[PDB]
Formats: structure tokens, sequence, C-alpha cells
């Protein structure tokens, strides 16, 4: 199992995540994707809105809390590891350096980010910036650059009102439990995916 130190980012480009295709890892089902509305299930082979299709990330895949523990979904780039090893794997991380230092978040990986060297987790947070891609204009009518900055997104919890209502929980999570931490570093360890995440994503690594 994988563990180490890493860096994080925040992002929400609305796109169908890479682990939502079949054949990317040994799993029960690929990660669930949705229609434009963010709630009704679309077929896992439907093309992504980011590539001219009609499939998006589900409202269900926003960050949340259980007790004091954070939970969410993320893109990851884990030190030269293929998607067969990362897709729908879960990692629990202890934040190491911001106002959220010491806090614990458990994410399920649903996407592969950019191949930077090392361990990189891009937390999926509504309003945290679209990044390289943006299917949020076609899904929600967001601005061409996303909500706020293309990188980092909005600056204030007041601007969470600019987001679709369906994402406002996740948006707010960034300023409450997450404390609008800016790229918190962490240490992480792979864990068996909790049902509170896998009952949302529907993607369970099945060889065990």
């Amino acid at each position: 199992l994988t563990s180490g130190s890493g860096v994080t980012t925040r992002y929400w480009d609305c796109c169908k995540p890479s682990c939502s295709w079949g054949g990317k890892a040994s799993v029960t089902k690929p990660v669930r994707t949705c229609k434009a509305n963010g709630n009704t299930t679309i077929d896992s082979n439907t093309q992504s809105g980011c590539n001219g299709g009609s499939s998006y990330v589900c409202n269900d895949q926003q960050p949340f809390t259980q007790g004091n523990v954070g939970y969410g979904f993320a893109a990851a780039s884990i030190s030269g590891q293929p998607e067969s090893q990362t897709c729908c794997a879960c990692y629990e991380m202890t934040f190491t350096n911001t106002a959220i230092s010491g806090q614990k978040m458990i994410v399920q990986v649903t996407n592969t980010g950019s191949d930077l060297n090392g361990n990189h987790f891009d937390l999926m947070i509504p309003g945290g910036g679209v990044g390289i891609f943006n299917g949020c204009q076609s899904q929600w009518g967001a601005p061409s650059n996303g909500w706020g900055q293309r990188y980092g997104g909005i600056s204030s919890q007041s601007e969470c009102n600019q987001l679709p209502t369906s994402l406002r929980a996740g948006c707010n999570w960034r300023f409450g439990w997450f404390k609008n931490a800016d790229n918190p570093s962490m240490k992480f360890t792979q864990v068996r995916c909790p049902t509170i995440l896998t009952q949302k994503s529907q993607c369970v690594r099945t060889p065990g």
C-alpha cells in the first residue's frame, strides 16, 4: 500500500473524471457520472461534456465531513503509478502546514491530474478553480474562466452564491472545515475505501 508526503491543490472543472471509464482498473463499477443536472446517472461510456459530450461529475462527489473528519474525491498523480493502481483507491491524509494542519481528510481518487514529479492530490472542491479544463460553462453556465480565477477559483465565501445551488455545500466546505487553506501539504497513507465514499462513487477496487 502507498504512503508518503505530498502536496495538494483545489479544483472543480465539472469534467467526467478519468476513472469513470471502464477498463481503467479492476473495480466493481467505474466511478459514477451524471447528466448535466448533477444527479441522474448517465452511462459510463457516454462522452464527457468537457469533450463535447453530455456526461459530468455528480453533485454527489463534493467534499463533506463526518464528525471532524473530511471526506471527498480527488485527482492524484502518485509518484509514477498507473491508473490501475490509483483509480478508486482511497487515501487518508494528515494536513501538514496550513491553518488546517493536523486535520484529517479521506479522499477517493477518481481522476488523474497532471504528471508533475512526486505526489500531488487535486482536491475536488466546487469553486476552487477549473484549471486546465472547464466543463462548467456547458454544465452550469459558469464564466469562460470558471467561477473566479481559472486557478484557485473564488476568494470569498460570499462568492459561493455565484455557484449553482447544488454545489454550494462543497463550496462552503472550503471556507469552513477546510479554512480556505492554500495548497496545504500533507502526509498520506492508502486505506481501504470507506463506504461513506464508495456508496457515493460506486467504484470499489475489487481484487481487494
